[PDB]
């Protein structure tokens, strides 16, 4: 749906007049033909426009896209999938939309389909791995869109690589503390890192991972997040040898379970249970 | 600062070329101007821009404010305290920087601070406390505004008004569920509403306020939220006469205490010993 019908139509769910809206910056003719879809507007007459509805940019962006998250963010979480379940038919089928390669987007997006591919069918894809290494090691503002392609890519490059990333995001990552939804994903990869360097037998970098992660300024109202800090430190702690670590792991699955995050708590239940069977000592008494 | 730079500043710090992000939708020229704050652009070309930059408009707009919310958001939170801590002088303060009232926006807020105001000075705010219910009842498309608006106008209304909104806002609550901080914030809302209704002993509404939120689609990583359900749904029960709940509400207060939420674990610590003194059946053997 173009932005002239959403404008409007959030104009009229809220009851307000095109003079409210238009105030002294727009016509009810530059008005009209833009709801038609006959005529652009400059970009600081829709977040004017915008403003005057009392609507946010990504609600507005979120209506205008029938109620859907942007198709690369979504198309990033299939990827995930796809790769979690060794789903090589959804990652082909995705391999060719981008094969397009159009623009950055689609030959980072083809990188890490083919990255991943590659993993799937013991293949080099060594083009592919060195697109995307490249993209991200030259990052200085580092924005959701590498948080998301991290996430998914982070387990195909070497543990150095991982480090040099984890190290030189703490500033920007800091910043955006008080953005919504992404210094809480920003955490989720800090956690995933913490568990690629845990089932690495790397437990070095993780110690130092985690301590920078609670060094993150956290509201007490992040409270997935918070639970997986004190959960993998606790788990750190089990592996340098404390039996007493093992009750706090079980209290916090018990907690998850209490409040019906009963999938995340069976996640957690799967890990600690994975954990004390490689690393039996942990139990040990 | 103004678009121009926060563009060029984050294509630079993520190293992208002028053609890769201007393709062929804008010409250098155009570019260089934009940079300067010459010329503005289409909005279809900032949102062009943006999604070469692989940076989302959110993200975007809080670099462009200086690493800040907007405004208002800020505003309406200082509000929140002002009111809770009875500090009359910036409420005042904030009621003359809004007396202007240029636009709705300024409208909404200025009877916003004059009715907080008058519940503190028990003076007649009539003209103001009418604006807010106008606006408020005639939303058909709720957005972020008006639920940031309501948390903090909630208690000024009779519970029949807040029953109406809380019955009319149920659908397009839902259809953003998928939205950040949004389906999140609306639940919280919904919290401070079961609160107002418990603490009004009108626990009928609560009863159904619980069961609409409970129906709500919660992702198991929504555990601050979850929480809430559950601690709101036995202090429920607790008033319905049973001592079974009450080692449930201290169990999710022990486990905010486990993850370092401790502000908020004092905060239902305060509350559920605030319940047992007003209602003390709850507790009774």
């Amino acid at each position: 749906m173009n932005f002239g019908q959403a404008i409007d139509h959030l104009r009229r769910q809220k009851h307000f007049s095109v003079k409210q809206i238009c105030g002294n910056y727009l016509s009810r003719q530059t008005y009209y033909r833009f709801v038609n879809n006959e005529v652009d507007i400059s970009s600081t007459k829709l977040f004017y426009l915008l403003n005057h509805l009392n609507v946010n940019v990504d609600e507005f962006l979120f209506i205008c896209n029938n109620f859907q998250l942007e198709k690369e963010f979504t198309d990033m979480e299939k990827i995930k999938i796809y790769f979690e379940k060794n789903n090589i038919v959804g990652l082909q089928n995705l391999l060719t939309s981008y094969s397009s390669q159009i623009n950055v987007k689609e030959k980072i997006i083809y990188a890490l389909i083919s990255s991943l591919l590659g993993r799937l069918t013991n293949t080099s894809s060594c083009t592919e791995e060195k697109i995307l290494r490249d993209y991200l090691i030259n990052i200085e503002t580092w924005t959701h869109y590498e948080t998301v392609l991290f996430n998914n890519a982070m387990f195909i490059f070497d543990s150095e690589f991982i480090e040099l990333i984890f190290r030189k995001i703490n500033l920007n990552l800091e910043k955006y503390s008080t953005l919504r939804y992404y210094g809480n994903e920003s955490i989720r990869m800090f956690i995933n890192m913490i568990i690629l360097y845990i089932d690495r037998q790397d437990i070095r970098r993780a110690k130092e991972a985690l301590q920078i992660a609670k060094n993150f300024k956290i509201n007490d109202d992040c409270m997935y997040e918070k639970s997986c800090i004190v959960f993998f430190n606790e788990v750190l702690n089990l592996l340098n040898g404390e039996i007493s670590s093992l009750k706090i792991c079980k209290s916090i699955i018990k907690y998850f379970n209490l409040i019906g995050s009963l999938s995340i708590a069976a996640m957690f239940e799967s890990y600690l249970d994975t954990l004390i069977k490689n690393n039996p000592h942990i139990t040990f008494n």
